[PDB]
């Protein structure tokens, strides 16, 4: 009766809620603040979480990511190029992920969470064993990628709490 | 065919793996180091994650927690009292969660993850809707508590990465 993805979906909701509770305590200047070379800003963490859900789920869904298809890239207007492949940001590139208003982060994350939950609700259980990248040992399956996407979001929501503490002392 | 808890179980494994990869980069002195009043040590984070899985799953299972039943409390020998109810540590209490050797953290976390996975593998899907605490709005069910336990572990594993970065610069 219950979907095999329902608990993962409820777990993603906790990540979503945590990012929003953290952001609510900050000004946009604070949210944009990266406290150290290896400690990302809350703005970077929320953008990255929304971006990674978007890109990964859109790739499993063979659809263009919302970043492009809903034109979030124009709202963000990042001083970073949109490129074929995603890459690991240098500290100096990460400092360029800043926003004019907090609402944008909330809106793009809400859109990416919605997309993720829609995919989770529609994936058939037989599809979870599908190999999506054979060039790893062991191969990457749909299931591995889905678990990675939920893990990433939740773990980043924890990091956002720490950055908040470092930036605003509470 | 697949259990409704299998994906949550694989998500917990990522938390477990992340804590171990982080700990492997540190000396025990580093692991014991709390970089700021509100930034917990890796030792505190790993002990707390093992402790919270243990306590919550043991409470759902109506069993004594392993902390006591397997005598982990004597191995840790914390300068903190074992009390009926768990409480929110003050910064000064949190600094007292330190260990003599890293292996203890790994062993207690492995035991608590095993317990959790055993519970997840044996819980029946009909039991997930059971109300375990009626004195909240809405009531807390088995399912809510299980999602909270997985969320807590994963999110703390993310925080451990940040503390590591602050303590050892990488």
């Amino acid at each position: 009766a219950m979907k095999v993805t329902q608990l993962s979906s409820e777990t993603l909701d906790r990540a979503h809620e945590r990012f929003e509770e953290t952001l609510a305590q900050m000004t946009v200047a604070e949210a944009n603040t990266m406290p150290a070379p290896l400690i990302k800003s809350v703005t970077w963490l929320m953008w990255h979480t929304a971006r990674e859900l978007d890109l990964q789920i859109s790739a499993l869904n063979h659809s263009d990511p919302l970043w492009l298809s809903q034109h979030w890239t124009e709202k963000f207007a990042l001083d970073l190029p949109d490129e074929t492949e995603d890459w690991h940001h240098t500290p100096e590139e990460a400092a360029k992920v800043v926003v004019a208003e907090k609402q944008l982060l909330s809106d793009y994350l809400a859109a990416s969470v919605a997309l993720t939950k829609s995919y989770l609700d529609q994936i058939k259980e037989e599809q979870l064993s599908d190999v999506i990248d054979k060039n790893w040992t062991p191969p990457v399956t749909r299931q591995v990628r889905l678990v990675s996407a939920i893990d990433d979001a939740v773990m980043h929501s924890g990091q956002a709490v720490y950055t908040r503490r470092l930036v605003i002392g509470k």
